[PDB]
């Protein structure tokens, strides 16, 4: 009935149209040790934040969930200020991301001890029950991530510490796949320990351009999410127009319920700033918070798709996830 | 003349006698996600630090090297306070640490966009010139680390921007081997791309039992440290036995001048605490600061070593290495 927010508390009822899958910040682990080229710019990082969630809420958005692993850049501190200052409601995420874009030594070692998988399973409960460091700010989601063809032996620690902790909490998971591949493992996996259907999100499903296997991935009665629109032409990601394929199938074929979309933005990035070559750089333009009801919406309406479709995806589908 | 310590430049006639290589401070990379259940202890982390640097000082150390990667918990203006508290001289480092035990993400992404190992120089300059963050603290050594049997292609990309700036700085290049692989290979590489020989320290050479090893790698004119005296068990490290027996034959083969000794301790563990498998635990229970001083050295001097000769790796090769 109710979610633990970057504000606390807030009833499910109330989450309203919700963006299932955003970054505020996001930077790629090792971004600690640039700190001195790429020192985190607190207020500039706000502006555009709240800048962010003010976009969001010109569309209708009431709710992001941000999903940003512990080591990436996580800042509870900060989503509250943006939380506080927009009255966005934003749910942060526990959880590391998978080993190819990670940094594994700290819970290789432990596994190394034999205590890592329960030290998971202890930090995940601690951010979820009592809070995120001294933030007072509980995580509302368990954020889950697997390799390209693989969940490895590393990666699915994470996973049966989060289907334990879910089994105890009732916590929402949410995932990343690599380059659409392990939906259908990552769901029958988090079965096979005991999580709930209803309450996984298999993410990045946009990554894979078969609705075969977006099918597979359904029969698990799962979640999934097409989390990355706009991201075109980089890291093995398809194009929009793939994605938009991919997604009316899926629609046509009735499995509304089980879709919620994103765009998987990072807001502003941490450490050094950079800038992609235009090959990319124009490819990824529509990669903003803004372009899943600019550009991609609307396309859907002009095939056929209709607005309790919509509201199923951006309004119903999170409210059944989270009670 | 001078080197950049945590407390400003130091004439290098005064370092005194050196420890090359050990931690106040060290985390593996991704124990910046376990902030909740692994906090710093900023107080009791002093308290432990600077007992260290007294333990350090009643044998007559004045200088510590601590060469802990910029991802790795280096932590400058904390080394000030030890160093302002016990007068010990405290030269920091900047560098990352390597692919097995580091977190590649952020330096892979900018090699992918091209501007990584530009990037890495920026930051080894700035470093070392202007100071690490805001601390106002300068790096006095730039640290690389290559893989077991391996100095991979992004590693390489360290070891290149380190000779660059060490053409630039003249600063002294204090390196990680893995498993005792590669010293021969750091020191051709690093000399194909122009460092100075004089200005290496080739580390963890004690990694290796074959003396023909350490010949290989002190045919380049570089530094060898025998550096983890007290690490046994872990990391397939030999036993200190060995060391020694591998030491002695190098001074017997008046090999002094290019020879430094170390114990490479994290007096202080970033992230959650642990307790090590009674086996392993008896293995590594002579692994603290005071281990050299009261087990080794007495072990050499049995065996023949004069203290002259501990004078030159102690006191001599620190102030030849950076002046
Ligand atoms: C405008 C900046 C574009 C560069 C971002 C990029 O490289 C694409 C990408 O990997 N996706 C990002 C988004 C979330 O995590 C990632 O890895
Ligand atoms: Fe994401
Ligand atoms: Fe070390
Ligand atoms: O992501
Ligand atoms: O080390
Ligand atoms: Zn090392």
């Amino acid at each position: 009935e109710m979610v633990e927010t970057v504000c606390g508390p807030v009833p499910v009822e109330q989450l309203g149209k919700t963006l299932i899958h955003e970054h505020f910040l996001f930077g790629y682990p090792g971004f600690q040790g640039d700190v001195t080229r790429g020192t985190f710019r607190e207020d500039e990082s706000l502006r555009v934040a709240v800048e962010a969630a003010e976009k969001m809420k010109r569309h209708g958005i009431q709710t992001v969930v941000d999903p940003t692993p512990n080591d990436c850049g996580r800042n509870p501190a900060f989503l509250r200020r943006v939380a506080e200052e927009t009255g966005l409601n934003i749910i942060c995420a526990t959880g590391y991301p998978y080993e190819g874009e990670g940094a594994p030594p700290y819970f290789q070692f432990r596994r190394l001890l034999g205590t890592a998988e329960d030290d998971i399973y202890d930090m995940f409960m601690a951010e979820l029950t009592e809070g995120i460091a001294d933030t007072g700010i509980k995580a509302g989601v368990i954020k889950l991530a697997s390799s390209k063809g693989r969940i490895t032996e590393y990666e699915k620690m994470f996973f049966r510490a989060a289907a334990r902790a879910q089994k105890e909490t009732g916590a929402v998971i949410i995932t990343h796949t690599q380059e659409g591949t392990m939906g259908p493992e990552q769901a029958a996996y988090l079965l096979e320990h005991g999580a709930d259907p209803k309450k996984i999100v298999i993410g990045h499903m946009c990554g894979n351009t078969d609705p075969d296997y977006h099918r597979k991935t359904l029969a698990y009665g799962v979640y999934i999410a097409f989390d990355r629109f706009g991201i075109q032409g980089m890291v093995g990601a398809p194009t929009d127009e793939e994605r938009v394929r991919t997604l009316l199938a899926l629609l046509r074929d009735g499995y509304e319920k089980q879709i919620m979309l994103s765009h998987n933005t990072v807001n502003v990035w941490l450490g050094r700033p950079f800038t992609l070559p235009e090959p990319f750089a124009e490819m990824m333009k529509n990669w903003h918070v803004e372009h899943l009801f600019v550009n991609i919406i609307p396309a859907l309406k002009n095939e056929g798709i209709r607005d309790e479709v919509l509201e199923q995806m951006f309004i119903g589908n999170p409210a059944a996830l989270f009670s």
